[PDB]
């Protein structure tokens, strides 16, 4: 049967959480296949309606600077190293939906926070109150696997589908940040009080939560210059959100005026230390084999700290 292989250095490297999937979009659908075959099976999903799901999928993402396609399958790859890695704690359906969840999570991002949806008055706030996007996103996850030939699940029974799209819904709703905080609090207590249990269903659900924030925050677990270089894409939709806030007449948050360019290294170490650090500090608690993305965050703060000392 019909197998994906990658190039030698990309068989590799692809097995390492620091992976960067590369500026050749052609593969990024073949890398996202290869994961899948790897990290589930080539029987998990018939291939024709992988491929064409993949395809409708990826039509879905908008050009925005950060929010698209690229993202997307970077997400994707963050979550089958940590899957690999962690190889027996995971449910089949589990396997299955996350990888597909990463995949989906920003879908039809148009480049702005669910605070800027709230204050334009776009239609999806009145829709959504809350988790905005993340809703926008998992609904066109559904539109997408209702259409003619694009149920990957339909092997499924039906309470086996309701669970897995169960998961999916989740995992896209815990990629909203707002949502993180009082999540990995809640994660780091149960922890430490001992009481944490992989077999309570709202146990796991907040360890993938932090395993979804995890993925989607792994540009800070990247080489430096992938970091530094996505740092880039990042402020150019804040910076443009900001521009949308003071043409309704809102003075944007620091974190979106493109005025305070100069300051972004002192945002970054804030950002690092109030939210990427503690994502992976509790995280390789939760799952000791993660430790490598702690580690390369840790890096990358201290490349931060080199950028404000003027060493770099
Ligand atoms: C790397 C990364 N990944 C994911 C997300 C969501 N973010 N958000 C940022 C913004 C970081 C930030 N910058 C600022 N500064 C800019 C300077 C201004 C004074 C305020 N404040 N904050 C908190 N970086 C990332
Ligand atoms: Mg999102
Ligand atoms: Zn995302």
């Amino acid at each position: 049967l019909m197998q994906f292989t990658l190039p030698v250095r990309l068989c590799k490297e692809i097995e390492l959480f620091h992976f960067d999937i590369g500026p050749f979009e052609n593969m990024w659908p073949g890398i996202f296949v290869y994961m899948v075959h790897r990290s589930c099976g080539t029987s998990c999903f018939e291939l024709e309606k992988l491929c064409r799901f993949i395809m409708s999928v990826k039509k879905n993402y908008r050009r925005v600077p950060y929010h698209n396609w690229k993202h997307a399958v970077t997400v994707a790859h963050c979550m089958y190293a940590i899957l690999q890695n962690n190889h027996t704690l995971f449910t089949d359906l589990e396997r299955k939906g996350l990888l597909i969840a990463c995949l989906c999570h920003d879908l039809d991002h148009r480049g702005f926070s669910n605070s800027y949806l709230q204050k334009f008055d776009h239609p999806l706030a009145a829709l959504y109150s809350t988790s905005t996007m993340e809703q926008h996103h998992f609904s066109q996850t559904v539109s997408i696997l209702q259409l003619e030939g694009h149920n990957i699940f339909s092997t499924l029974s039906s309470s086996e589908y309701e669970q897995v799209l169960e998961i999916i819904r989740k995992a896209i709703i815990a990629t909203d940040l707002a949502l993180y905080f009082g999540n990995r609090k809640q994660l780091e207590e149960m922890y430490q009080t001992g009481s944490l249990n992989l077999n309570n269903q709202s146990h796991r659900d907040r360890v993938i939560g932090l395993m979804m924030t995890a993925c989607d925050l792994c540009s800070v677990t990247k080489l430096w210059p992938v970091t530094k270089l996505t740092a880039n894409d990042i402020y150019a939709e804040f910076w443009a959100e900001g521009d949308e806030m003071k043409k309704l007449g809102i003075q944007p948050i620091p974190m979106m005026d493109r005025d305070k360019k100069d300051e972004v290294p002192q945002g970054q170490l804030g950002f690092y230390n109030a939210v990427a650090i503690p994502c992976y500090t509790t995280l390789t608690q939760i799952l000791p084999p993660t430790e490598p993305l702690l580690k390369a965050c840790r890096d990358n703060l201290s490349q931060w700290e080199k950028v404000i000392r003027g060493e770099e």
